[PDB]
């Protein structure tokens, strides 16, 4: 049956995604009981982005210290393993 | 009085640091009421490293999901600003 290891986690897909990769990311997050937000807020816990570190990311953190910025490969890898993998292995950082 | 914005936070300095950087990192963590762990454990919350991502980091995460891996510049920057800055601004991730 369908796994739900994303349960209780709020996602926000940020920026541009090629093709319909946004559609497939929405599907995997939804399938595993994650919750997608239409707008960025303090209720967001994971920002999924294919773009590199944005000056706005630091602004979002000043109100949401627990916020995590992760690559789309985290969602895929969680699907490959059918298991919640650490977001730290796919994080986005200012370099 | 001494500031204590590192209070309740457990650090672990991983790997080699050049010269005496390890001692000054220990100094700033200790001065601001942080606590160093001599070895990795469930108690560790922040792994400070200047080197590449280690294969052991992943195994530490499977028992400790909240683990954060940060660069030494985070310790300096919090000293420069005299305030706890977000670790995400100096985070470390696997490469290549």
């Amino acid at each position: 049956e369908l796994p739900d290891f994303f349960q209780g986690k709020h996602f926000f897909l940020y920026g541009e995604f090629p093709g319909d990769e946004r559609r497939k990311l929405i599907r995997y997050v939804t399938a595993f009981n994650g919750e997608l937000e239409d707008y960025m807020s303090d209720r967001v816990q994971f920002v999924i982005t294919a773009q590199e570190w944005d000056p706005s990311f630091e602004e979002a953190l000043m109100d949401n210290p627990s916020l995590a910025f992760v690559r789309p490969r985290w969602i895929y890898s969680c699907n490959e393993k059918q298991k919640l993998l650490p977001h730290q292995l796919y994080g986005v950082v200012p370099q």
